[PDB]
């Protein structure tokens, strides 16, 4: 059950590893492979050596011979690097060569992650906050090739660093010496795991209490008209000293046991060197050994020691690396609400009907529904979608746009339901103009140009003079390809509504789902952006959405929505004569 | 100059090292010196313990002998400890007596830092958000004490470690091993310092990249509607891929430069090691060392140079610790700018008069100021600072209590002028009852007991019935004694006003600086208001302050502020005769 989890986890980890596409990352990280088996061919062979010297220089070796000993065993260390600190030549190469291979899985992960992040649906991103989401993916990334290199490089070639000097010791000395080595790594290694989890049981407290000195502290400082009114000022450093002192408590408890710690882990080393040296001593005063093996003893039982003590700080950092994996590929599990049917073939649409037919879209975490809404738009018509403010409005353009699926009825585009059809084929012959349009941190070029991205310098000045803009845009400082984002200049309503307007003239749309931004700047403007809407509308099928009423004026169809249900639908002159809610609120808004 | 200015910064930090009053620490610092000391004989007595074995193993030795000089140098090498990791027992002690000290010095520390801070006047507080002064201050405390540490038991003990290895090399060796290892270090050094401000430069820049990269993925994620709208999921992908590219470019320039500097170090100990290893083999192949002399050198010269691997990590955080300690003691620079007079006498507080005469305070950062305010209250009696919504207003109430100085004029109260006095005298005869109450995370009875604290149960609970909340105290759940505040039970605001009825009832107050909260939570509730306002403000004088007209009904003199002077003074129907901005205010407000 979990073991099969963790062997697919492990399968998925190997499935980063190994570079699919690359033929060159394949052979460098062969070549890393072989540094490490190298490496552990320099740990063994170090001592081997200083034991030469020694032996040499014990008896009276010429300086012939010695020399070159010598020399082999500074170039050997230089290589192997010693323990901990001063990494060797090996390490450093392997390290340095990893750096494309980390690099290459990290940049893959992140835009797989990215990809699916935008796959997903409008509902699941109204409903989450991004910014967690963004932690999260940065976090997964990163604890994944933290966790790949650290499992490959650093707990394997170690474990079989230590089987390789149990083997030896046992082999090419007395088996009492693998012994030693044996019950000594069994000793350290059990005596740290169960002092670890006291250590931190004694930690997790202290930041609790932390977290409680510095929240009076502040309150403390904040509420400073009561302070100085009550005349508290010696009560309450009193209460800030109490609560230090009982910070303190607790710190010195988390203090004291890391002592312990490290000195239990010290004193089982001395200990261990202590039997082997004793040991070692009595068996070449006994002409059993020679005084080289004495030293290499002494430097190889150090050697297999060092690695060892950051075992606590991986054990600690482990934990937070599987868990945020976990989260990651809990992100990754989940799936889009709206998805493309297996056939999804392109659109048929030639000149482009409208047609919804008692659609009863159940809208989800809100009151607002629409029940029974039916109505058909011919090419080259209007639609007023004026009514009472309320939501169901703004979602007849969302599902038109297929944000949301739907849920009891049928939509007809020139006769052809819109659920089969893929969503980009639907989606890319539908212009809207939002309430408010968004700029990004670019030039004027790439923001007009976002309606489409194969687009000429040349095409989008034709876009923003038949929008009615060219003239600002020669008018701003930087020239034609000024600067306007969040990050520099900025804009007024009309500009970005006329970028919105350039932005739909290049994109080339059949049907226009265009909704009135109404955000009255001035009455001239609104007049010229009336007179832009009417250039870029002009001979296709519009569904103009009004806040207000002046464009239901000249809407050939007009609709009233009943909070769900359409109530009202001819002409304005009409609708007046009928007398419901339109004719009070016509006169409302007209005075 | 600026070497004067050093030389006071270590005066100051020693100063902060040693305790003054507790006898036991002096001790402890005492204690742990000599620990130091011990420790840099221990070093300096390992090697040559090693020496003498090896020495007694090349020649035919007894085991009786033996054995006690491998125990000895075994133990011995347990208390040192060898290099970095796994430290000894003299370190792990010395390390768990400091806590004591480090802790009763960062107390004292921030204990003086948070006075201070209380000791100022309003008007910094208002200019500065408290927040980035308590990072400040924490910032500093801890720079202090790990800056202490770190100079006194890191890098003095080094660097005499340092010295008596050349010196040791130098007499009982031939002064060529001194010269050696005198011009490895001297290169180490300098090696690592000329390499570690090119590697921080390369590594400046990473960081802008990766917040430049990001920036650009969180906005292409937050606009999910427009990218939706376009069809522009590749588009964004690919333009993160770029941005990803440039970010692994940076990357990989900083970590070359690492892996260079690592190497560096390396090979120059690699040509020391040789050069001495090859020296020693040549002066014990003539008869001129020992063997136990070969292993000596081999030993010490790495416990030397292990040390130095840190180098580049203290350099990069001395200049951190440094720049925050500057911070902090430019936060302690700052003084008060309402003072108290060096004479500071108590108050002749006998009844209480008070008189404004010509007061035109030049507010600062302000356009509301006061000019030319003269008026007299006698004891017993009432004064309406009634008049148009202005910042002139709470002014006077707040240059009555002495948050800011006066500019031109003078204050008498019972004919004694208030600058002279003391603060905290003349703040004790003053009562307040601000706009909105503030209540702290505690419980009813320090809530209500905060306006004295030498207070019993019984005279909390008295002052509560006499406030008239006692009932709705005994209501709450928890009984008495509930947990109320930001964390706890919320109240309304007429349980908080009546909490501050009660303190002000137990501050026992001369004279009442009433300030009307004028919540308007309930009508019947702002009459009870009024009825325990009576019953605290019975004989005695008071101010107050209304944003309404119904106290103004009953003062005895009623006075109107035109935005700096004093336009109409005299009572209601006085004033209603005169026909002023008080007539038509007043029918305005009254229907
Ligand atoms: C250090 C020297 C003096 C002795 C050891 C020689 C070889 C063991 C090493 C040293 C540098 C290595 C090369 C460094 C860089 C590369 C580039 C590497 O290709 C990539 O990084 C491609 C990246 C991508 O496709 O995205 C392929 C291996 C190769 C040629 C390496 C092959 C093995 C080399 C020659
Ligand atoms: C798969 C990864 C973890 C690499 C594992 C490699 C080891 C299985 C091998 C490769 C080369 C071997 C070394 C090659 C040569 C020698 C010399 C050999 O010399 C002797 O004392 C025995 C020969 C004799 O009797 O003269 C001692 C073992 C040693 C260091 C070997 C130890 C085992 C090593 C490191
Ligand atoms: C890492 C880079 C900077 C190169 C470092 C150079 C060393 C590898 C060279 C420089 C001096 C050389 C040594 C100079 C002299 C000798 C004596 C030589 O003795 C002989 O057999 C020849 C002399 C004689 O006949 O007595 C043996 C090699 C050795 C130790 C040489 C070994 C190689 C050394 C250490
Ligand atoms: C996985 C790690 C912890 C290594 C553990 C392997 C053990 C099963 C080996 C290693 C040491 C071995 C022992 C080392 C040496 C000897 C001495 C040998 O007997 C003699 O040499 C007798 C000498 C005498 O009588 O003077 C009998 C086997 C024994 C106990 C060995 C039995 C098997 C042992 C325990
Ligand atoms: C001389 C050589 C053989 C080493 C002996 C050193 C001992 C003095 C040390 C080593 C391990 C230590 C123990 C390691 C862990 C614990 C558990 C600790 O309590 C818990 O962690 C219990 C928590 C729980 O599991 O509920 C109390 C101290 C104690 C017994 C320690 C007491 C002191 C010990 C025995
Ligand atoms: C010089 C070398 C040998 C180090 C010696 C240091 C000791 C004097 C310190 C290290 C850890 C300390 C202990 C750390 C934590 C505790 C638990 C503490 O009690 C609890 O917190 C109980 C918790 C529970 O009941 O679960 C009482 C003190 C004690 C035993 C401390 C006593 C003093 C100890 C043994
Ligand atoms: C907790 C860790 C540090 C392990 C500690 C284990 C030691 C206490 C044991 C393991 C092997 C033991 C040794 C194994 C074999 C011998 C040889 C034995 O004498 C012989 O067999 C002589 C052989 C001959 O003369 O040919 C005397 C005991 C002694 C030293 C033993 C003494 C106790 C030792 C060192
Ligand atoms: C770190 C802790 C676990 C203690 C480690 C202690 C060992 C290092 C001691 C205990 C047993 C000792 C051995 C016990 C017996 C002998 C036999 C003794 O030989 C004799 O002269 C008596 C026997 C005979 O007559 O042959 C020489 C010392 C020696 C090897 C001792 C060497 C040192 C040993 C291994
Ligand atoms: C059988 C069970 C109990 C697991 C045992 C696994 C250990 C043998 C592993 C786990 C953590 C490992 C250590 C984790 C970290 C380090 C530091 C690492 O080097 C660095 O990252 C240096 C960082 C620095 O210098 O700050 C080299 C491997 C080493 C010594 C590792 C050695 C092998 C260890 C002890
Ligand atoms: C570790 C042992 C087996 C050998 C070494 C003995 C002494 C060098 C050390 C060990 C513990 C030390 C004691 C540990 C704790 C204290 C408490 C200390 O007082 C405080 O911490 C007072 C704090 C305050 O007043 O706020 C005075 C020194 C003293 C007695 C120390 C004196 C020196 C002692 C006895
Ligand atoms: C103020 C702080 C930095 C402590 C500094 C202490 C050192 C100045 C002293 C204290 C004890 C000294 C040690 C005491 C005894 C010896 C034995 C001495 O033996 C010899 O080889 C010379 C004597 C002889 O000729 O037999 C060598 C120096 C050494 C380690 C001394 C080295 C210098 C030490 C560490
Ligand atoms: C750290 C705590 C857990 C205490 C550790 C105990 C050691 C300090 C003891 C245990 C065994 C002892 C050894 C046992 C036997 C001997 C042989 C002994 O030789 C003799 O002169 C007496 C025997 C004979 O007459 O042959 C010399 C001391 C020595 C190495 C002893 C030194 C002290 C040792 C290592
Ligand atoms: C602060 C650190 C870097 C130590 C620097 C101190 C130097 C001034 C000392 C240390 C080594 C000394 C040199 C080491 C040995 C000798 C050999 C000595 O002459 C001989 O022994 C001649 C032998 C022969 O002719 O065979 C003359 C002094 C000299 C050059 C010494 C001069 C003074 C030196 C350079
Ligand atoms: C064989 C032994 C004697 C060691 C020689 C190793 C060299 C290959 C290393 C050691 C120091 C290195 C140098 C250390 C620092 C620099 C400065 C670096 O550029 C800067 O930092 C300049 C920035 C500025 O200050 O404006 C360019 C490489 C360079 C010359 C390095 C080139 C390679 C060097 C010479
Ligand atoms: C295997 C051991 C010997 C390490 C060898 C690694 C080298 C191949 C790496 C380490 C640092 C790298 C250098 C790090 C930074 C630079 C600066 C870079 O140019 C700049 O950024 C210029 C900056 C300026 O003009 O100020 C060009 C590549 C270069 C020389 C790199 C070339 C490759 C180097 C020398
Ligand atoms: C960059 C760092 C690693 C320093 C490198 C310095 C060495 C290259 C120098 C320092 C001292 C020099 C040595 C100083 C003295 C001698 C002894 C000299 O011969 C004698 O004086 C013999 C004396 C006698 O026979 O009594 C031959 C050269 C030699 C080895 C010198 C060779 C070059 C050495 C090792
Ligand atoms: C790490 C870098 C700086 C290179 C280090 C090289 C040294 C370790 C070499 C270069 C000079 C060498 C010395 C040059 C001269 C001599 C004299 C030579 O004696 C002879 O037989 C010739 C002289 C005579 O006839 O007395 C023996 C080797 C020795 C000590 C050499 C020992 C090794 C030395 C110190
Ligand atoms: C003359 C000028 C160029 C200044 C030279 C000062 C150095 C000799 C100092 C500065 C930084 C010091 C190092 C900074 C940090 C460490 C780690 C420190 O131990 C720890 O904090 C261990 C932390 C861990 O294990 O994570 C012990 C001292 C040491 C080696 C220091 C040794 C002495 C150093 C190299």
């Amino acid at each position: 059950s979990t073991w099969r989890d963790f062997g697919r986890k492990l399968r998925l980890l190997s499935g980063y590893l190994w570079p699919r596409g690359s033929p060159a990352l394949q052979l460098v990280v062969l070549i890393c492979l072989g540094l490490m088996g190298l490496e552990r061919a320099l740990n063994v062979l170090v001592p081997i050596f200083y034991r030469n010297i020694v032996n040499l220089l014990t008896e009276k070796a010429p300086w012939n011979s010695l020399a070159w000993t010598v020399t082999s065993y500074v170039f050997l260390k230089f290589l192997q690097g010693g323990g901990t600190g001063s990494t060797g030549f090996v390490s450093n190469l392997r390290t340095f060569l990893w750096i494309r291979v980390q690099q290459f899985t990290s940049r893959r992960v992140e835009l797989l992650i990215f990809s699916h992040l935008h796959e997903l649906s409008l509902r699941w991103h109204l409903g989450r906050r991004t910014g967690e989401v963004l932690r999260i993916a940065d976090r997964g990334t990163s604890s994944v090739t933290g966790l790949l290199s650290y499992l490959v490089f650093n707990v394997i070639p170690t474990l079989a660093d230590i089987i390789i000097g149990i083997i030896y010791f046992s082999m090419f000395f007395n088996a009492w010496f693998g012994l030693i080595v044996f019950l000594c790594m069994s000793l350290y290694l059990t005596l740290t795991i169960v002092v670890t989890e006291w250590r931190t049981k004694f930690r997790r407290a202290m930041n609790t209490q932390e977290n409680a000195t510095r929240a009076r502290a502040v309150d403390s400082l904040l509420n400073f008209e009561t302070v100085k009114y009550y005349n508290a000022e010696s009560y309450e450093v009193e209460r800030y000293r109490e609560a230090i002192i009982k910070y303190q408590g607790l710190e010195w408890k988390s203090s004291a046991s890391l002592v312990l710690l490290n000195q239990t882990q010290n004193l089982v080393i001395g200990l261990g060197l202590l039997a082997g040296s004793l040991l070692c001593a009595y068996f070449v005063t006994e002409q059993k050994l020679q005084v080289g093996d004495y030293v290499l003893f002494g430097t190889y039982i150090i050697q297999l020691y060092m690695p060892l003590n950051w075992f606590g700080t991986y054990y600690r950092m482990i934990q937070t690396n599987f868990i945020d994996m976990e989260n990651m590929f809990d992100l990754l599990k989940e799936e889009t609400e709206v998805k493309d049917l297996p056939g999804a073939g392109p659109l048929r649409f030639q000149k482009g009907r409208i047609e919804f037919e008692n659609v009863h879209f159940s809208y989800a975490d809100g009151r607002e529904t629409l029940q029974d809404v039916s109505f058909t738009v011919m090419p080259g018509q209007t639609l007023a979608l004026v009514g009472p403010s309320g939501a169901g409005k703004s979602t007849i353009l969302r599902l038109l746009f297929r944000f949301y699926d739907i849920s009891s009825g049928c939509i007809r585009i020139d006769g052809q339901d819109i659920s089969q059809v893929t969503q980009a084929s639907l989606r890319s012959h539908i212009g809207v103009v939002p309430q408010d349009t968004v700029l990004f941190n670019d030039t004027i070029a790439d923001n007009i140009r976002y309606g489409r991205v194969t687009a000429g310098n040349d095409e989008v000045e034709a876009a923003a003079q038949a929008a009615g803009i060219h003239d600002a845009i020669m008018a701003f400082p930087e020239g034609y390809r000024t600067q306007v984002g969040e990050r520099g200049l900025k804009l007024s309503g009309g500009e970005k509504q006329r970028v919105a307007i350039a932005r739909t003239i290049l994109k080339a749309p059949g049907i226009i789902l265009l909704d009135e931004a109404t955000s009255a700047l001035d009455t001239s403007n609104e007049r010229a952006i009336q007179a832009s809407l009417a250039k870029v509308c002009a001979n296709r099928t519009t569904i103009v959405v009004a806040h207000r009423l002046s464009t239901v004026v000249n809407a050939d169809q007009i609709l009233v929505i009943k909070d769900g249900c359409i109530v009202e639908r001819g002409r304005h002159e009409a609708l007046l004569s009928r007398g419901g809610v339109y004719a009070d609120m016509w006169q409302l808004q007209q005075g």
